[PDB]
């Protein structure tokens, strides 16, 4: 009944919920597990480029500095990953 | 080799590319076809709420007013759809 694009959006909300606490936001250790579980090939390409994405991702995406990642900040992180994959689709090297 | 989350991101880039012109941006008639093809259940829920999402989506998401939707603006639209589905996941009515 749902399209592939709709199930994809629903899958990202289901993913977010695997990592949220009772406040519906993601703490730092949880974010890093989410990245390692769901974006391992993304992370691996950075580490080759000499980049430890995990060292800064929490602090960079915690825009309101409340030491949580909320849904809006989580979407911003997915956007970032999407931008990298789009660049790759055009012959760019991973994690630039 | 790619995770489900990675294939989902790749699927959204593949979707974007179904609708772009030679300049790598999406014109209005194309955006509306993309919505109707990929988010029909989203759109249907709006039309019930008396909302014609298609009447304004192009103009609302064309942030730089160049009459194209570029990748960054397309991600912003997916974010919007994601926000609605997240709200739904918490008992909110579709298209609020
Ligand atoms: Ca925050
Ligand atoms: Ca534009
Ligand atoms: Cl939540
Ligand atoms: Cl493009
Ligand atoms: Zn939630
Ligand atoms: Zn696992
Ligand atoms: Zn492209
Ligand atoms: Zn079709």
């Amino acid at each position: 009944s749902n399209t592939q694009a709709e199930r994809s959006i629903i899958g990202m909300i289901d993913m977010f919920h695997k990592y949220t606490g009772r406040d519906g936001k993601i703490e730092k250790p949880s974010l890093l597990t989410m990245m390692k579980e769901n974006f391992p090939n993304f992370l691996s390409a950075c580490d080759k480029k000499g980049i430890h994405y995990l060292a800064t991702v929490f602090e960079k995406k915690d825009k309101n500095e409340d030491k949580k990642i909320d849904f809006s900040e989580f979407l911003s992180l997915l956007g970032d990953i999407a931008a990298d994959y789009h660049k790759q689709s055009h012959g760019a090297a991973p994690c630039s």
